[PDB]
């Protein structure tokens, strides 16, 4: 039993973390096969096209540990630089590039100067920021999920917002959210609480013997969503309810019943009590998260 | 900026996770060099000596993925079984066996059937339990810290306590805490809050722009420790204060001043406000944790 924020094993990803240096900028790059993906502002209100047409191959330094990789070509796909080198990465896994929806989670392998520093779990917030742990030097660390043997790369860090959250891109270059890799006024946008995730975590709670929050009451998804509005919670769809099925099945608590509990928590608070060792309703646990952790799915 | 519970990169440890099967028991083993460390109750109020004198080499199945390892010898060092095999692990890192003190943290690579499932961060509580995330099949997963290039293995899981926390051993076999690998009445013992860690996390808070908890007041380590008693907090030693130095230095907040803040939080609570996104005073962050994360120390 027990329930922790759990990263995926970071090992298949460490094998791909290289250093990318160009001029006075050093950040992290992701070497997959013979291509090194890094954030394009390594070439730095700029005009990266003009700034790239503009460099030569030999301007790009690529350390892979103690091995210097020669770039034999480069392109720019949206906000990522794709530096083609002359060595395929022997440690290249089975991998996907995917793009996540807000609500969903992934593992971040914070790197600096190409060396892995740590791994933790994040969520794509509603406002498309991620509450991360990024310092100067971190740019080019990747978010990712592991599926059997497949790494789904879904994030590259680029930048931090004045509120201390972070913004970045899928590995095909495209910013999650309205942000841009230009140092100009950009505001996160009001965040909301991922309701489907909070229920999943309440299910994680029941599965682990935590029952202090339950009640006999039920509610209809409509009038629950009236109170999820006021508490600035994501409306719950029936599609969220379907997903919650397995968890509702395991525990014999109807998804709607759990909503009536979450309702009452929002209307009263937790009153000195914790759930799964938090005094907050936690929302960076997808339902799939709970099932993985409350059933121990592995990866070879 | 930002601040997360951050595991070490789990890659050097994944390389060592093998499956160990004996009779009707399958758990996880740690293959380092030509020796496979696993929990001794894989041979199962027993008498493991009688139970071991007792098996032969060929009784022990050792999968390393799709490669079956032959045991050529076995011994029992305290509560761990050391199965000598005929193949040294090509992926063996620089590593230590160490034993941690209560208060300190490490990364746990939850494995099942030899395959890594996830990685999260733990603390050795005061009562020498760890609040983990362990299911049937998990036994033999290891806790560990990474130091430059060196893995300090400090934990192997053996068992869960009726309260849902976990107990285990250093890799030399010895139970942290009064627990024993016998299914008999064993109680955790009252837990306490790791005060030195809570301050470190408050320092992590200041470093990240969180100041809502500070005040002009100071206190003497003596009369602080009077209130740390009542709130069931570890007494703070001057030695803890010395450790907090660097963090107190970075922020210009005297360790004692921070204690006066922690005092006031305990005497009032957080009053609807969070620190570093928690409504609880967090204590599984050592000072070294904060400095690593608030300065980005890596590992090659
Ligand atoms: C990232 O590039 C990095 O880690 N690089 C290290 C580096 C070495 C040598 C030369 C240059 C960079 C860096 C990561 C940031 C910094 C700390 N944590 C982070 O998330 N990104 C970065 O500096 C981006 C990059 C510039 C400005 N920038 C920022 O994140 C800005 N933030 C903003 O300006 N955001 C606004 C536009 C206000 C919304 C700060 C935080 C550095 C000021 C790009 C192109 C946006
Ligand atoms: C651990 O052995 C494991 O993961 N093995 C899987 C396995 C496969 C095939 C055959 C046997 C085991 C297992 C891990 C536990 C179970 C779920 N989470 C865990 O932490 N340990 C385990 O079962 C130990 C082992 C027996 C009893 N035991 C327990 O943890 C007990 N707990 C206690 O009995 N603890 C007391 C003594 C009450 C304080 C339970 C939880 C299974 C009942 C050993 C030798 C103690």
């Amino acid at each position: 039993s027990g329930f922790r924020k759990m990263a995926f094993p970071s090992g298949k990803v460490e094998g791909c973390m290289v250093q990318v240096t160009c001029g006075t900028t050093t950040l992290n790059g992701l070497w997959l096969d013979d291509v090194v993906y890094c954030p394009r502002h390594v070439i730095c209100n700029p005009n990266y096209e003009d700034l790239l047409i503009r460099k030569s191959n030999h301007n790009f330094l690529v350390q892979a540990g103690n091995v210097q990789l020669r770039v034999i070509g480069h392109s720019m796909q949206n906000c990522v630089l794709k530096l083609k080198v002359d060595t395929a990465n022997p440690k290249t896994p089975k991998y996907k590039f995917v793009r996540i929806q807000p609500g969903q989670t992934f593992s971040v392998l914070a790197c600096y100067n190409g060396s892995p520093s740590g791994v933790y779990q994040c969520a794509m917030r509603p406002n498309f920021t991620i509450k991360g742990s990024f310092l100067n030097g971190s740019c080019g660390s990747v978010g990712f999920n592991i599926d059997y043997d497949c790494v789904s790369f879904c994030y590259m860090h680029h930048m931090e917002l004045p509120t201390g959250v972070h913004a970045g891109t899928d590995l095909a270059g495209n910013f999650y959210g309205p942000f841009v890799d230009r140092q100009t006024a950009q505001a996160a946008g009001t965040d909301t609480t991922i309701t489907v995730n909070v229920l999943a975590w309440l299910y994680a709670a029941v599965i682990n013997g935590d029952r202090w929050f339950l009640n006999r009451f039920t509610t209809t998804l409509n009038d629950f969503n009236l109170v999820a509005m006021k508490y600035n919670y994501e409306p719950l769809t029936q599609d969220h309810v379907d997903i919650l099925g397995p968890l509702s099945a395991q525990t014999g608590i109807a998804v709607l019943d759990m909503c009536a509990s979450l309702k009452e928590l929002l209307q009263n608070g937790m009153n000195g009590r914790t759930i799964l060792g938090s005094a907050l309703l936690e929302d960076e646990f997808t339902p799939f998260d709970v099932v993985r952790q409350c059933s121990g799915v592995t990866f070879q």
